[PDB]
């Protein structure tokens, strides 16, 4: 390949060991955080944080979800969510959309335990595979979060020369009114910022990847496998010291066997082979994991009253 260069002057341009927990528990997980060293902490997070919420199971398409979507014939499944298809027929992805949309739904334990992550200054980032905005709704900002597949939050028009903002309740009241959105400036399709196949990621997505795992001192895997893209890229970029909890139901079974090489050979997760030092998992629900982990922090009251106040608020305002 004469193309070999230009990718060794690229890999060179993007290039980029203690043991810092006295015991591979969670209760060693949490002495660490109360710890001086642990100053940022990154969360990485997936479906399993808002089951018990009522997301569904996304693949099953024995509950509501899919029957309406029938009549369209789409040509792939993830025509749905590319933009070149979504351009010429914005129309499945809006009845998807009408389904996926805020509103139903309110923060986990899990979620409230990140907004208390970010409320006593430990947060550096959440990455989130979700797109269920709960996040958002238990109050963490943009600047918080790496949402890997986007937001309904957000929304803009898809023309590159304009790029208008539009805020939820615009986007809401048409989608919920099976009125497709417009630019009221130039009449192309708006839509939320899910970040389609075909598309450009915000840019923020990369840089924030670049640098987050440099100096982080604590990542928290929840409600994931992780064996899942880019969460197997991101644990092994984290400092070797750096300690690494899952908690979720399960520790996934062995999916492919370059992926798993890979893993092995590049700083994944080790929690029981004679070399463990630094990662731990905690299997149960990722709500009763923060709780436990809350408890040993003395959050367990400060938890417990945030997230009273606010599912109340939520039913206060709903
Ligand atoms: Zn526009």
């Amino acid at each position: 390949g004469s193309g070999e260069a230009d990718m060794d002057f690229l890999r060179n341009l993007f290039s980029q060991k203690e043991r810092l927990l006295d015991e591979l528990t969670l209760e060693g997980v949490a002495r660490y955080m109360q710890s001086e060293r642990c100053r940022r902490v990154i969360c990485l997070v997936g479906a399993g944080i808002s089951t018990s919420a009522g997301i569904p199971d996304f693949r099953s398409p024995s509950t509501g979800l899919y029957d309406n979507l029938e009549k369209y014939h789409l040509p792939y499944p993830e025509a749905i969510f590319e933009i070149s298809y979504f351009k010429k027929h914005p129309e499945p992805f809006f009845a998807l959309a009408k389904e996926l949309y805020p509103g139903q739904f309110k923060p986990t334990i899990c979620h409230y335990f990140m907004r208390l992550l970010k409320d006593k200054g430990l947060l550096l980032r959440c990455y989130t595979q979700n797109i269920d905005t709960l996040e958002r709704i238990a109050g963490l900002e943009q600047e918080d979060l790496v949402e890997a597949h986007g937001t309904f939050y957000t929304s803009h028009c898809v023309s590159a020369s304009c790029r208008h903002e539009y805020p939820l309740s615009w986007m809401k009241e048409k989608i919920f009114s099976e009125v497709t959105p417009k630019c009221e400036d130039c009449q192309s399709l708006v839509k939320p910022d899910i970040v389609f196949f075909g598309e450009s990621p915000p840019a923020r997505f990369f840089s924030c990847m670049q640098s987050d795992f440099l100096k982080v001192d604590l990542l928290l895997v929840m409600g994931t496998s992780l064996q899942v893209q880019p969460f197997a890229s991101l644990i092994s970029k984290a400092p070797l010291s750096t300690p690494r909890l899952l908690i979720n139901k399960e520790k996934a079974g062995q999916s492919d066997p370059f992926l798993g090489m890979i893993m092995g050979l590049g700083g994944g997760m080790d929690f029981d082979s004679k070399k463990a030092y630094r990662d731990v998992a905690w299997l149960g629900e990722c709500d009763q994991g923060c709780l436990a982990l809350a408890e040993l922090l003395g959050w367990k009251k400060e938890l417990e009253d945030l997230v009273r106040r606010e599912h109340a608020s939520i039913d206060a305002q709903s």
